């Protein structure tokens, strides 16, 4: 495929010069398919996002992660157990109310800057329910938060009675324990990417929240209408600062490497029945 | 014209049985062209609104007023003096902020019912500036208020510094004295109607405000997208209770007919200084 070939050329010929060592702090981008780690400057991050976006629109297999580090956008990872194997409705009013409640906790952290600011919420959903297991990500990529503040906001969100109600009425049986408390620290999948055993989450709905310190009781939340007009890998990225839709608002602060060849014996080192080993160890 | 003929037949053959006497309190509808006053029950009000709406869509001359009485929707009448003879921009953000400020005064009146409620704001604008004179109506037809509460809300709105700022930045030179303090009591033009010397105000933008007593800091004002889908005479009526878009929320409690021929006589009669006439009376 042309756009995959283009991404391959960008990675090997050009971005190879930004390859980081394992466990490097500078790393911002992880390609879990090639097992490569990169520290991309903003210019080269954007070029990557243009290629990943073209690959996304053609349904190409991607497994890119961004590292959140100490100061970046907020991601909420919800792992739902459902009543049934039916995708829950999750219509705009429920998602709109979720945004409001998420914002109340952000505001209560006291780190928002004074003045008038737009922040965008994006809901990406697991494409199907598998054995009653369902998922969504809430991405607030533009709202640049300290890791410690994200952890605090996530702690508060787990105990939110209104959020638990919304999730319950959607058919969620684990509304108390569905929000991953490590949402603040885990590397976050780029839009169009997934674990190799899963399919990528799909953008259902995005919302624009405006807050004004002078008028704190007015918190307008509206659906974003022309989402398709933007580079979604770009806009949804927690570490991006050069989005068009998403403009930053700054808040107060495995080594065996088989390389697709040697792992085959791994596939037959599991179904030995060799638990008990008197001579067989 | 067919729809005017239809309205004429409805008025003379059918609604004539609801004709009220001059100064009757039962009056809810005034046809200032025919000089007739009516007390229409809800069923016949709707039939009227269907005919007026058809007449409106074809640009027919209407001069219908509704009487606000003691308990009905809120109307704000703004008479603007402008910097220039250019229509002020009045884009959604300015009008959105106006709605929020108007709501703060409604909330402060203490009369809103507990629970979750949608209220709709409609802004109808004077079609052109004439000698720097401009106007808009703010209609909140669904929010059923006592006359005394409307007067109180209007009093507070006149002194609102944020509203005065918004109007100032639009080029208004009378931001302190542009809101008619009798907005609560005056008979209110039906959408598509006007004084015989003026043209009807045009609906520019409508907004949906949701309030929730349990979550008072969340006040999302969603603009309304499919306005054309509704009967606008119906929805915008302060006294209507059977709108489709606008569902009521209950708060705690001469004849000219110039035919464009004698307007010329008026235009040539005023300029002489013969208002007093000792030899030429």
């Amino acid at each position: 495929l042309a756009e995959v070939q283009a991404l391959e050329t960008l990675l090997t010929r050009e971005l190879s010069v930004f390859l980081t060592e394992p466990g490097s702090k500078k790393t911002n981008i992880i390609n879990r398919i090639t097992g490569k780690t990169y520290a991309l400057p903003s210019t080269e991050l954007l070029r990557l996002y243009e290629h990943l976006e073209q690959c996304r629109k053609q349904g190409a297999l991607m497994y890119f992660l961004e590292r959140q580090g100490t100061y970046s956008g907020l991601m909420l990872d919800y792992d739902l157990k459902l009543n049934t194997n039916a995708v829950p409705p999750l219509e705009p009013p429920a998602l709109s109310r979720l945004c409001h409640r998420i914002f109340v906790h952000i505001k209560n952290s006291s780190v928002l800057p004074e003045g008038s600011h737009k922040i965008h919420f994006f809901f990406t959903l697991k494409p199907e329910v598998v054995q009653g297991k369902y998922g969504f990500h809430v991405l607030i990529p533009g709202l640049k938060l300290a890791a410690s503040t994200k952890k605090s906001i996530i702690g508060s969100l787990q105990h939110d009675a209104t959020v638990q109600k919304i999730l319950h009425e959607q058919g969620v049986t684990n509304p108390e324990s569905c929000l991953d408390p490590h949402s603040a620290s885990v590397p976050s999948l780029l839009y169009g990417s997934s674990k190799l055993n899963h399919k990528p989450y799909q953008l259902k709905t995005g919302f624009e929240l405006v807050f004004d310190s002078s008028d704190p009781d007015y918190i307008p939340i509206h659906q974003i209408k022309n989402l398709e007009s933007y580079n979604l890998v770009s806009e949804l990225s927690l570490t991006n600062e050069q989005g068009s839709l998403v403009r930053p608002v700054y808040c107060a602060a495995m080594l065996h490497d088989p390389e697709a060849r040697y792992l085959h014996k791994i596939l037959n080192l599991l179904p030995p029945e060799y638990y008990v080993e008197y001579p067989l160890w």
